């Protein structure tokens, strides 16, 4: 059972979460509570960099998020079935990551930077991230980004999906693909109960986890 | 059959990973120079970047930006990416701490980011490479057989270079490795002048 170490929050690891979930891996997460718990993994060895997200499975202590990632892509059958499939995972994944970061570090912005910051979060969603995920959904009109197969890059996009809901409901409203998307990808029967209630999900980060 | 075409300006910037890695695996390409906006523009235009940016890279049929997508799928073809999954992931963590620490002197064009940049190398960054060579005392990072993650720190050593040749003073393995790697002929090649490698901006 891989062992998810970071802190009680969404962070750098809910991605890893998700993916897991959404290939029925059941995970123990083990809370990081104080520096003093965080010193205890840097002095112990377990974090190559000194830095979580950290992941034991398989009998090696991953740290870096798109270490993790890859390989519970890549073990659960959830990276393509060739490298050219792969190649194309990794750059709508590299696209939702770039967006997935500005969402993330909005909260850590300056507060005089943070009305243009999120400004121009949503201009790059409107304009340049939905349009080109919305234009790879109605190029091959299938239910899955690559491969018509579930991968990886689905559960990664519906995942952003819902963190753009958060920030603005109105911004997926013009695109109807990326709509079709994230309820079929929420009605799959593992990623549905980690969307319930209970789950390891994580919620938005107010102020005091902040 | 066509060899692959670079899409960037005349810069390192985010394309100089990929330069060093076709031509340690001996892979020549071309480049077409983005010397405007308008060329940018017209890039775009054509439908050629998925998310408007460059890196672009085309090969084997297809224009892939994002420099790790672009990087994962010529250190596979090239057989630079480890031998099984469980090789892939020491090769990804080890790559992905180059790139974090890359991404901060990437972005440096300041006196506090510059110190804080050298504190990270010699008390996080170098230490934890140099353990991964003492560790097995082996000639490449990982397997035994160059990689990827060898030819990624190489090029990183050399940018730490220009910024404090002392950095590296108190790490014997990885002097080593920066001498090997840069002896095998594709990189000395690479490294000679006239080589598509890119000078400090």
């Amino acid at each position: 059972k891989p062992k998810l170490h970071y802190f009680n929050a969404r962070g750098r690891m809910e991605s890893t979460r998700w993916l897991l979930a959404a290939a029925g891996v059941e995970f123990e997460e083990k809370f990081i509570k104080s520096a003093e718990d965080l010193d205890k993994l840097r002095n112990d060895g377990y974090l190559m960099f000194q830095q979580v997200p950290m992941v034991e499975i398989d009998g090696m202590k991953l740290v870096q998020t798109r270490a993790i990632l890859n390989y519970i892509a890549s073990k659960y059958n959830l990276y393509g079935k060739d490298i050219k499939e792969r190649a194309l995972i990794d750059m709508y994944i590299e696209g939702i990551a770039d967006l997935g970061e500005m969402i993330l570090l909005l909260p850590v912005c300056p507060p005089e930077e943070k009305d243009a910051k999120l400004a121009l979060i949503k201009e790059k969603i409107k304009n340049r991230y939905f349009p080109a995920f919305e234009k790879v959904l109605k190029s091959h009109g299938q239910d899955y980004l690559v491969g018509n197969k579930l991968s990886r890059a689905d559960i990664h996009l519906v995942e952003l999906l819902y963190y753009v809901e958060e920030l603005d409901s109105s911004l997926i409203s013009s695109f109807p693909l990326l709509k079709a998307l994230k309820t079929r990808i929420s009605n799959l029967p593992t990623v549905k109960k980690f969307l319930q209630p209970g789950s390891p999900r994580k919620p938005p980060m107010d102020e005091k986890s902040l």
